[PDB]
């Protein structure tokens, strides 16, 4: 029944927002639509596996914030494999190499790919982090779509392919479903397109000794039985002094402010009293998340490692259903595993296989890329299609198509009188990841706390401290990186 | 409690499959969020101005399942205002005109104009009505925008322009927003740009007396305590024998099937037990409805009539809050009255305006359009901004952003167990319309009575003989309209006499 503040969802975000105003004293409740914690991140244990995330998983230098709220729940971190050469497979072929970046050796896509990635980031420094409709160039770039812009800007095909993988993977969404302005927003608030799709000193340097599943499970821990689970809310009415919110389960919490810690779209299966306004009514509908499924194929060793292979392959063409691998071996050594994505349209297509099936391809396709017929003997075998989810309609994220950001992203995080909205879609640093679930939901928990005066306003938005664990190495460009002409520009040189 | 099926939502679609299993013997009981039926439609009665549609009011020639519908429950039509001139105001002057179409001087833009329109029609012919993601090129079509569609095809900034306000217009969604497969799909399904667009012969030819609402309202009329108003379906389980339909306001229907008379993403706010198919899941949050505010000034006499203007103002540019405009005058020639619409990011932009101060900046165009003073002197004033409405998301329709239409169109209508699905965006014939709502309800409640072993697999669809009353001309063009090249091909055949 009566609480101060009901968190609508127990994903990280809501997690993080419950333990903050559940430790400032104030009594929270948590309404969850499952029958588990941690939404977008699940972490599966089998004799077979240990254990194993079959969600979000990967954190990395710059994500301070999941960082220090793992450690003080007393989780650690591991290095995910990257000792060995990384390949890039193209047009059936295997190409092995070390550094975060795939090797390109004819002269004039060298440049091509150079002014690619070196236009990405130069876009991104004029996009606001808490404010990408305030780009000079919002509209323009917001009406485009990322394939539009690869179109303009790649004069080689080697170098449209490869930004079309990046793309797929970054945001499991497809080059010409995806607005520009959002895209290039997104690789930005990462910290550019160095950060977001690095191993060594990016994104997914590590993953969590014993599952990141473990971060919302032991805030459920702490909170004990403020967290309800399988009571999904269907209603949400703020005409009276306090607000009510109502489950499934036909059960009613009041509450003095509510925290909505769900994907944006999700907010469709909640029933408004009074209506939202008008704007957040059309947001929530024009804002879909991407489709992923998430594939782990186990082996009785890390076979690769003896060709010199860290485990991580970056696969072009439409034939292969993943386009993308890293080394999921557990720190010890033992459970060899690979971790591949089946992204976007290939989520689509292929979630009709079945899981043996699916299997066959992986292994088929792994026993190319690694040159190695230990591929094609697994041991074991774990998946999930984030598609089919109800409560979270896809993974990783939320993308914005052509045109909504511009016109509705201002009311993303805005508060609709008493509720405050976390979920990571709202964070504005590593906003799709676990480290924006958390930045997200403490900054909503503030908010509340603000609202009831308890702080004060420049309190609600807070720096984090850099891990000391998980130092970062800034990202540094060369001469020849920095001032190396585009393809025009060397054709206007003649 | 219990019934053959239940019917989620009472607007016409819903309406009319609940009116057909009615009509066959079976107990049906309709679903209704709001404290009224009619959904997308909506006509307001009052003194000032005795009735007006607020939401969905037109039809015409070749919508011959509406208009035999509305005539089977006593309504009639009447023709929108045309008798006098049309108006294309452009770069700030209006130019009256005649016939259809405003005329283009300039044998260059008249090129590019007179091919824009035959390449959106070529295209259309390639889509099948019935799944246009079996277009030959429906991937690439599907991949790119409208807004790109325009740039590849539209030689002058004259012809673009127009061709946008024509989808802004159709689709109430910007040109970048939206595929350029499913455009033209839905041009293609509404018979093409010459009926999508005209008021004599197309899609605006005709109003209902007395206001569309009525078509609804005596369905549920017919059905009586059948329908339960302020009903929203929060919940549907098929987990058992029946299925079992849950309300907000704490009821429980069992029924044998459901129809989903609701647009595609509302039911997004319905929870599914089981979870709804992967495809269906997601499809359901990417499908939007445009956006669009209705608006109505009401004059003591229709004082443009006068000065022989129709009522009719087609309006480019940025400036104009509304680009779009129909004589809404009543038949008997009182209520004079322009209907226009506030279209797209406009609808947006202008919403945090109050309603005095749209009134101020309609009148103040309307005065500049039609050249008079008398339009600063309304005497009324209604709108509907349909983006606030929950259990609309928008209106006209929903509209396919790109990539989405080829991915997941194909279950846009394909029954999830014993919940088969209506509404209008599920039809193949005027969908986004009051006609394509009556042709999906029909359809979905023809889908049951086959499941229910009644009726045989060939009589699921049904054609509809054309209407006496509104009958359709052929859309036809002249040879140079068919063979006059475009302006690349113009310059194809220059470069060969030049060679
Ligand atoms: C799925 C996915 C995500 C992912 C990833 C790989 C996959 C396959 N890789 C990641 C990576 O390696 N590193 C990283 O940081 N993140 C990556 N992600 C994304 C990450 O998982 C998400 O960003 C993060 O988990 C999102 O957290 P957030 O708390 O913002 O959102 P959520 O997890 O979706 O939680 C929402 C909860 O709300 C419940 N829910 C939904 N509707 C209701 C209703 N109506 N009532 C009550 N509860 C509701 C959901 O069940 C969920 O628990
Ligand atoms: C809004 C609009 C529409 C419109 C138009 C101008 C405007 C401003 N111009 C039109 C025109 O002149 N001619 C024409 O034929 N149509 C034009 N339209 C479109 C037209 O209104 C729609 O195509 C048509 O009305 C759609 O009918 P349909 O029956 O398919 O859908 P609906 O009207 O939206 O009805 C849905 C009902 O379902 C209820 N609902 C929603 N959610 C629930 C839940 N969860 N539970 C129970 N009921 C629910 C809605 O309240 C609604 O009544
Ligand atoms: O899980 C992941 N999320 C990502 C985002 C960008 C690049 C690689 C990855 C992963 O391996
Ligand atoms: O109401 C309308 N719907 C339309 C669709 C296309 C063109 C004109 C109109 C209207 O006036």
């Amino acid at each position: 029944n009566k609480c101060d503040v009901v968190v609508v969802g127990g994903g990280i975000s809501g997690m993080a927002a419950a333990k903050l105003l559940h430790d400032s004293g104030l009594n929270v409740v948590v309404l969850e639509a499952r029958d588990r914690v941690g939404g977008r991140t699940y972490t599966l244990r089998n004799q077979k596996v240990k254990y194993v995330d079959l969600g979000g998983s990967y954190v990395g230098p710059t994500q301070n914030r999941i960082l220090r709220l793992a450690k003080e729940l007393g989780l650690e971190t591991y290095k995910v494999n990257e000792v060995e050469r990384l390949i890039h497979h193209v047009k059936g072929k295997s190409y092995p190499f070390r550094g975060p970046f795939p090797p390109v050796w004819n002269p004039i896509t060298y440049l091509d790919h150079n002014n690619f990635w070196r236009t990405m980031d130069d876009m991104g420094r004029e996009i606001p982090s808490d404010a990408p409709w305030k780009a000079p160039l919002a509209e323009e770039w917001d009406n485009m779509t990322m394939k539009e812009l690869l179109d303009k800007l790649c004069w080689t095909e080697s170098a449209k392919q490869l930004a079309t993988l990046f793309v797929n993977l970054c945001v499991t969404a497809e080059t010409h479903e995806v607005s520009a302005l959002w895209f290039l927003w997104y690789v930005k608030q990462c910290g550019g397109t160095t950060r977001i799709i690095s191993t060594t000193n990016g994104g997914q340097e590590r993953k969590f000794v014993g599952g990141s599943g473990q971060v919302s499970e032991r805030i459920m821990d702490l909170l004990g039985d403020r967290v309800k689970l399988e009571r999904p809310v269907i209603y949400i009415d703020q005409t009276r002094e306090n607000v009510l919110v109502e489950t499934l389960n036909h059960e009613m919490y009041e509450a003095k402010y509510v925290i909505s810690a769900i994907p944006p779209t999700l907010g469709m299966k909640i029933h408004f009293n009074p209506p939202l306004p008008m704007m957040r009514n059309q947001m929530i509908t024009r804002v879909p998340l991407g489709s992923v499924i998430k594939c782990i194929v186990y082996y009785k060793e890390p076979f690769w490692r003896k060709k010199d292979y860290c485990g991580t392959m970056i696969i072009d063409g439409e034939e292969a259903p993943v386009a993308y691998t890293l080394d999921d071996t557990k720190p010890e050594g033992n459970y060899a595993a690979i971790m591949g994505f089946i992204l976007a349209h290939k989520a689509r297509k292929l979630a009709r296989l079945t899981k043996e099936e699916r299997l066959k391809k992986l292994c088929e396709l792994y026993a190319k890329v690694l040159g190695s017929l230990e591929a094609l003997e697994p041991v074991h075998y774990e998946e999930k299609n984030w598609c089919e989810e109800q409560y979270s309609g896809g993974c990783y994220t939320t993308y914005f198509p052509p045109g909504i950001l511009t016109q509705y992203g201002r009311v993303l995080r805005q508060p609709v009188d008493r509720i405050y909205f976390a979920g990571t879609e709202t964070a504005t640093h590593w906003s799709g990841y676990m480290e924006g679930a958390v930045e997200a939901g403490e900054r909503a928990a503030r908010e509340i706390l603000h609202a009831m005066g308890k702080i004060p306003e420049d309190e609600i938005w807070q720096s984090e401290p850099e891990s000391v664990d998980v130092p970062a190495q800034p990202i540094t460009t060369t001469f020849l990186e920095r001032h190396l002409p585009s393809v025009p520009g060397l054709l206007r040189l003649i």
